């Protein structure tokens, strides 16, 4: 339990922890996740990595997917462009820590076992069960593209492909996740990690949003990011600032002050932080000060490697 | 960091900045005064982790065995204080612990030494001596001889860091008056006992010893003062609060969550006051998790 500890450490969910269990008990054991590529990597990924390197280290063997043609469909422009971004996405993967088999969804989505397993499935996949599932994925389209409802169906059958015990995803990843447990054959265990609200608090952080912090910003880039950040005073929930402290941040944490309020203060955990900001015994500015010189810190390996 | 290393679980540090001076320094020592004790607790391990902090940050340590305290104090004969210490000492070893012994027999008797106690009777008022005592103490001339051998034996060692309980605090301070050195002062907090009715000693059932077996272990920890909802002078949650790894797992039935995962001490305690965690179920954990963290330092003796 020192490497489930690990696993299940700030998942928002675990398809099912029973059949996590099972899996833990095997000398081979695999794990995959997939990207569309993304000129732009930012704290949500590096969290999802974070797990994968968990997973690694509970004895699983890593396959990341660098979804070229999942993301050709879902509208990111043209493969030997995005296959570029993809080659990019590694290296910083591989700059977060994460040794791994990365592969192009290209390598084997086109198969034709693979193609012939996506047209079964299309079969037993309703328009509206498809739909429904790419409402947090799919690239906003007023005429909405036929794309749309192949993507859900080539992604479930990735996991069926390649054989794998265990998918990560974000929580946007659920309602496939889902679909993928109904229609295979061999059950395979889903482990969601949370997704993090945007830097202004409006909904989540996205690389087409522009409320985002990339883990190669600049040390004057990160600090300008976190002053004008959402950070209400004495709310924890929807509070980027506070979840970077939670997932991100190594405790103790020194958070300096001159006597005349506290004193400087040594933060034992996110939860004792959480304490001295739901009490408002720690100011917002204070607080992104903080945040803001810690993951300059953390985020300093991968920048350098960059 | 090195500081945060040094500072965590600590009740104060006079002063912060200076002990930050100090770690600039490539060579610099750090001394702690232990009276040789038959069994060796988990009060005792608390100090001396937080030496083993300070070795980890590059100092030298020294661990003074008072073995004419433990003489004058009627605890038995030098020759049997020292089989005691010579023990103690390899249990320090099995803790983690690379130091250097001196017992205080072997230089607070020294002609030289004497004299210069005698120096400091002749410039330090029985107010001032009384005051520095208020806390440790028919009041006898020895409690007014104990502070300034206190301060001429921190000027014999010549250490950067003294480290004791906040008992201590005042002897300390004087140190600091009265010497031209200044030296850095790191206080620990004490543990209560498991009978919840004050310090952990070596009364019958209220410590837990190093070496302690696991059926032992189990055995005091299930009798031991845990009321619900209660943190303050609970030993328990003490022992999670100093010994303890975190994350650790709380095995728990579904009806009430399932399974406990606790990311830190302070999430603990928030579902402890707040009797999201019953006693029984915190005993148990406590206690296996203690086992293990106790269990190498069992085999080394
Ligand atoms: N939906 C993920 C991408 C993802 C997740 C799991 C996969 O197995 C995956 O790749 C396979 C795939 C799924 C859907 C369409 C195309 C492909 N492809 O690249 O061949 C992509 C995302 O939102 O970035
Ligand atoms: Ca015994
Ligand atoms: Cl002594």
């Amino acid at each position: 339990m020192d490497e489930f500890e690990m696993i299940k450490r700030n998942t928002s969910e675990i398809i099912s922890e029973e059949e996590l269990r099972e899996v833990l008990k095997k000398d081979e054991k695999s794990a995959a996740i997939g990207f569309e590529p993304s000129g732009k990597i930012h704290l949500g990924h590096y969290l999802q990595i974070k797990k994968m390197i968990d997973l690694q280290n509970a004895g699983f063997d890593i396959i990341i997917i660098l979804a070229d043609l999942a993301a050709y469909l879902n509208q990111k422009g043209e493969l030997d462009e995005i296959r570029k971004i993809g080659d990019y996405n590694k290296k910083v993967f591989e700059a977060m820590g994460l040794k791994a088999k990365y592969v192009y969804g290209s390598e084997f989505a086109l198969d034709k076992d693979y193609t012939l397993n996506v047209y079964r499935l299309a079969l037993k996949t309703t328009l509206k069960r498809a739909r429904r599932s790419m409402e947090l994925i799919a690239r906003e389209d007023e005429n909405p593209k036929v794309a749309e409802v192949i993507y859900p169906i080539m992604q479930v059958n990735a996991a069926h492909y390649m054989g794998v015990d265990v998918n990560v995803g974000g929580m946007e990843q659920r309602k496939i996740h889902m679909l993928q447990r109904e229609l295979l054959p061999k059950k395979v265990v889903c482990i969601h990690n949370p997704v993090l609200t945007g830097l202004d608090g409006e909904g989540k952080m996205s690389s087409s949003k522009g409320n985002f912090i990339a883990v190669d910003d600049s040390p004057e880039e990160i600090r300008a990011k976190i002053k004008k950040a959402y950070c209400p005073a004495g709310v924890v929930e929807g509070n980027p600032i506070m979840e970077i402290a939670k997932y991100f941040l190594e405790y103790p944490l020194t958070i300096k002050r001159p006597e005349k309020f506290g004193g400087d203060l040594t933060v034992n955990s996110y939860e004792e932080l959480e304490s001295l900001f739901k009490n408002k015994e720690l100011h917002p500015m204070r607080l992104k000060n903080a945040v803001a010189e810690e993951l300059i810190k953390i985020l300093e390996p991968i920048r350098k490697r960059l």
